[PDB]
């Protein structure tokens, strides 16, 4: 009765040293292979699938963009159960970066989770940071010192020489792309060179930080799910951006203390040369209640439009379950609104949570209405001067105005100019 076995669900919380992904990874699934079991292999991001690409080197494997072995994102995962045809069941699932609190990642695990307690599968967590109960300074055969130094939350002029008097390459964690723009124009100033790591930019600039070796990696937490800096210190202020629904609005404004996992993730940055101590720098406590962050709702509303009300009730990942905000089910759509709602995430890069209000509540696919007819406040600053403006396919001059206003779809990451695309009805 072994870890490949219907319902047994392992946590392999291993630090690096231990062989993850160049030991564990291939011998698991060696063993899936020669039992014949149907496996899932679950990467966060494509720079984690392509790794696991090369550590797979020689194996039957299909790697999504004869096999019984099926490695893709998180995401995929979730945007093909989606599809009324995606939800043919794997025997054996490996999630990889378990602890991500990324909407889909949350959905994944918790989807997996459930079928694991159904008997349906085997499931295998891979994470320096299981969700439950986590230390801020977990020991490894890695050498951290930790040290609490006050850091700059913005430009800075004078002082904090250490931050540019160290020799040798550091990752600074920020809370936002608006805080890390700030950072990075001082570094670059006084002449350090910065690569800027975000939601937006880790995908393609990741292979950038190998290959160019800068003085900095200025970086959002995208960086906390496998990403190797090759850093020997870590700037960590322990705050995060704080997308939370407020007045039936999604709001960008402030920030929180980062989770103990979070810090504990950043601080796992280094630590990766036996025989050599790095440094962790911080400022100040970590914050482990984030139940009122709008990622929970957005998980929900992925976990029940890929279940079915046939099935038996969903849950998140074990601990997580408490974070569930309604009654598992509340947020299921029609096949017809869920086909709507998975365009919006998948053709128009819409937030779940704005996917959601809009699929449930519009009266056609094609309306565009919904973008101009919101309160008066639901305005958008335009750079240029004025609030955003755009023409409808019938000419007429509309004020970007949404029922639905979540601040995601206009800053951080994503541009204005996509959403008008959508509203103007060119997407």
């Amino acid at each position: 009765h072994g870890w490949t076995s219907k319902g047994q669900i392992t946590v392999l919380d291993m630090h690096p040293g231990s062989g993850k992904t160049h030991r564990v990874l291939p011998e698991l699934i060696r063993q899936c292979i020669d039992r014949r079991l149907r496996t899932l292999v679950l990467a966060p991001t494509r720079v984690v699938l392509k790794e696991m690409e090369r550590a797979l080197n020689g194996k039957r494997v299909r790697f999504h963009s004869g096999a019984i072995v099926d490695v893709m994102c998180h995401a995929t995962y979730v945007n093909r159960r989606l599809l009324p045809q995606g939800r043919q069941n794997w025997e054996v699932a490996i999630m990889d970066e378990a602890h991500w609190t990324d909407p889909h990642s949350i959905a994944a695990r918790g989807h997996l989770y459930t079928l694991a307690k159904e008997n349906k599968c085997a499931l295998v967590l891979m994470t320096a940071t299981p969700p439950g109960k986590s230390e801020p300074f977990p020991e490894s055969n890695g050498a951290i010192t930790s040290e609490e130094r006050q850091i700059p939350n913005g430009e800075w002029r004078d002082g904090f020489d250490w931050i540019t008097e160290y020799e040798g390459r550091t990752a600074w964690f920020v809370p936002s792309i608006a805080k890390g723009g700030a950072i990075a124009r001082t570094l670059r100033q006084k002449g350090k060179s910065v690569i800027c790591l975000n939601s937006k930019t880790f995908e393609k600039d990741y292979s950038r930080v190998r290959d160019e070796k800068p003085d900095f990696v200025v970086t959002t937490d995208i960086s906390e799910m496998g990403a190797n800096l090759d850093v020997s210190r870590v700037i960590d202020g322990r705050t995060n951006i704080k997308p939370e629904e407020v007045d039936g609005k999604v709001e960008l404004t402030g920030t929180r203390r980062v989770t103990t996992a979070s810090a504990a993730q950043r601080r796992g940055r280094v630590g990766r040369q036996d025989g050599r101590t790095d440094e962790y720098i911080y400022s100040g406590q970590c914050d482990d209640d984030d139940s009122g962050l709008v990622q929970w709702k957005e998980a929900q509303i992925l976990l029940d439009n890929i279940t079915t009300l046939r099935g038996p009730v969903a849950t998140f990942y074990g601990p997580e379950q408490d974070k569930m905000p309604e009654v598992a089910g509340h947020f299921r759509l029609t096949e017809e609104k869920r086909k709507h709602f998975r365009h919006l995430l998948t053709h128009c890069d819409f937030t779940p949570w704005l996917a959601w209000h809009v699929a449930a509540n519009v009266s056609s696919v094609t309306d565009r209405s919904w973008t101009w007819e919101g309160p008066e406040a639901n305005a958008v600053d335009e750079a240029s001067g004025g609030l955003v403006t755009f023409r409808s396919p019938n000419g007429a001059e509309r004020t970007l105005r949404p029922v639905w206003k979540d601040a995601r779809m206009f800053k951080e990451g994503r541009d204005i100019k996509e959403f008008v695309a959508y509203a103007s009805g060119r997407r």
